C-alpha cells in the first residue's frame, strides 16, 4: 500500500534538542515555511494527520484537510518530555538509539507506540498522505530495514509493509 508519510514543520526543541512527543508545541516560523513548500510536492491523496498541533498546522499549509487521529501521534515521553537530549541517561540514550526497552515514567513505551502506529497503518485501505512525526517516521523506516532519520518538513513514500520508495527534502 503506498503510504506517504510526513514529518512536521520544525519547533523550537528542535535547535533545542529537547524531546518532543505529546507536548503541544507550535511550528517555529521556519517550520511554516517547510510546510509551505511541501504544497505541490505531496500527492494528492486522502490525507490523515496526528492531532497535534504542528502536526496539524503542517497538513494544513501543505494544502490538506487530514481526519485527525491521535495514533499518528509521536511517542508520549512522559516525564522525559521536555528534557534536553543531551542530558538524557545513557540508559534512555541507547534504548531510543536501538530503538528497544524504552519506557519513559508517565509515558509511552516503544512497543506499545509501534503497536499503536502499525495497527493504524494496517488499517489504510487506500493509498494516503500521513501527516506525522519523526518517531512514526522513524518506527516505519527502520521496521523496513532502514535508518529512520528524516529531515522536518520532508517525506517518505513507502510500500507498505514491504519497503520504502523514496524520500523528499526540500531546502
Amino acid at each position: 500500500m503506498e503510504l506517504w508519510l510526513v514529518r512536521h514543520g520544525e519547533t523550537l526543541w528542535n535547535r533545542e534538542g529537547r524531546l518532543l512527543g505529546w507536548t503541544d508545541m507550535p511550528l517555529t516560523a521556519e517550520g511554516e515555511a517547510q510546510a509551505r513548500r511541501l504544497k505541490g510536492a505531496l500527492p494528492s491523496l486522502p490525507a490523515f494527520s496526528s492531532d497535534l498541533l504542528r502536526a496539524r498546522r503542517t497538513a494544513e499549509l501543505a494544502g490538506f484537510s487530514p481526519r485527525l487521529y491521535p495514533e499518528l501521534r509521536e511517542i508520549h515521553f512522559g516525564a522525559l518530555e521536555g528534557a534536553l537530549w543531551e542530558t538524557l541517561d545513557p540508559r534512555y540514550k541507547e534504548a531510543l538509539l536501538r530503538f528497544q526497552g524504552f519506557h519513559p515514567p508517565g509515558g509511552e513505551s516503544l512497543s506499545a507506540f509501534q503497536e499503536r502506529v502499525f495497527r493504524f497503518l494496517e488499517g489504510l485501505k487506500a493509498p494516503a498522505v500521513l501527516f506525522t512525526h519523526g518517531g512514526v517516521v522513524r518506527a516505519v523506516l527502520r521496521a523496513l530495514g532502514e535508518d529512520g532519520l528524516v529531515p522536518p518538513g520532508s517525506a517518505v513514500a513507502v510500500d507498505w509493509p514491504r519497503r520504502v520508495l523514496v524520500r523528499l527534502a526540500l531546502d
